[PDB]
């Protein structure tokens, strides 16, 4: 589960389309650690966009 | 709710009708911030021209 608030007047990203690499593509990223069968950590990236 | 003093001795503008960018044009100009459902700031500009 991930809570969150975003800013309603926070204005559409200008790169588009969404890129990993490019931080201005996406408005928000997080970071959440999630486990697997034998415990090995993924790092799942969430990105917002507009 | 908007409390506000008015002078009697305040001419009527020249330049008919009222002009936002004109100043000769009002009166008297007043700024107020509200909010809406979502919070974001509008500032409502009240003009008082006699």
């Amino acid at each position: 589960s991930m809570q969150i608030n975003l800013n309603s007047t926070d204005p559409v990203p200008s790169k588009t389309p969404f890129s990993v690499s490019d931080a201005d593509s996406y408005n928000k990223k997080g970071t959440v650690t999630v486990y697997d069968s034998q415990g090995n950590a993924h790092d799942m990236n969430v990105y917002f966009v507009k």
